[PDB]
């Protein structure tokens, strides 16, 4: 066995409900934060710089309401999706860089299989595999369903690109970037609540396209004045400015790592 595993963090699509899905949330934001250092009432991802491998990596349990289990791996740092395990097969997306890689290695050495993927997990390239923009793929339990049958079905023959990349694409805005923002949790919740599936609309797309900017700015700002507005989007697509980090208090749940903690006056 290896050496300490990760913890690991389960969900069903079963009989999820708005409260289990809370639940599930709530979990993953508290294994993704140690509690402790927070800006401006918001709490941080931990430091990658000086973060063992140990307590890199998050994984998460998701199955399928026909028995389908698939294991996603969430990098702690910023909630990023590396990779996944189906079966006795794992696949990482394409790392950026030897250190990330050095990291990667480490995930469910135990499988048979171990594949890269040659692309890079991120939202551009994603898009273009699956041939559809995010505004255009929907979300909900639904979806989330029929996306875990995907990838568990890679490692068996089904493949089909575009439809694994559209499978990403949905549990990342569905977890990773729900635990990153409360606003995204909710919008899932409403869906989850009346049984819906549809596309994200506009505030969503530019809040998840926003997430290193917003960090940014609420780290280096003189005690939560930004020192330039930030414009965001609304749900119609209007565009309005943020110069406030007061605003998006209830709106933002973690933020990446970006600024040295000043004078932590942790109490
Ligand atoms: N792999 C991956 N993870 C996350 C987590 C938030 N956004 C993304 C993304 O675009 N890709």
């Amino acid at each position: 066995i290896f050496p300490k595993q990760y913890p690991i963090i389960n969900f069903t699509t079963a009989g999820a409900t708005v409260q289990s899905y809370t639940n599930f949330i709530r979990a993953v934001r508290g294994r993704l934060t140690t509690g402790a250092d927070v800006r401006h009432e918001i709490p941080v991802l931990p430091n990658r710089v000086g973060l063992p491998i140990n307590q890199r990596f998050i994984l998460v349990e998701l199955s399928n309401h026909a028995e389908l289990s698939v294991t996603l791996a969430l990098d702690v740092t910023n909630a990023y999706v590396v990779g996944y395990r189906a079966g006795n097969s794992a696949y990482f997306f394409h790392p950026d860089n030897q250190e990330d890689a050095e990291a990667i290695t480490h995930l469910f050495t135990d499988v048979q299989n171990r594949y890269t993927f040659a692309f890079g997990g991120n939202y551009d390239r994603l898009e273009q595999l699956a041939g559809n923009l995010r505004e255009n793929i929907e979300l909900g339990n639904g979806p989330l369903e029929e996306a875990i049958s995907a990838l568990y079905y890679y490692s068996t023959g089904g493949t089909q690109l575009p439809t694994l990349a559209r499978s990403f694409i949905i549990c990342i805005q569905m977890i990773s970037e729900a635990a990153r923002f409360q606003y995204i949790e909710g919008e899932m919740r409403t869906r989850i609540r009346y049984n819906r599936r549809s596309a994200p609309d506009p505030s969503v797309i530019t809040l998840e396209n926003s997430w290193g900017r917003l960090s940014t700015a609420i780290q280096e700002s003189n005690q939560g004045a930004f020192a330039s507005p930030i414009q965001l989007q609304r749900r119609n697509g209007s565009k309005f400015s943020v110069y406030d980090v007061s605003i998006l208090i209830p709106i933002i749940a973690l933020m990446v790592y970006r600024c040295a903690p000043p004078p932590s006056s942790q109490f």
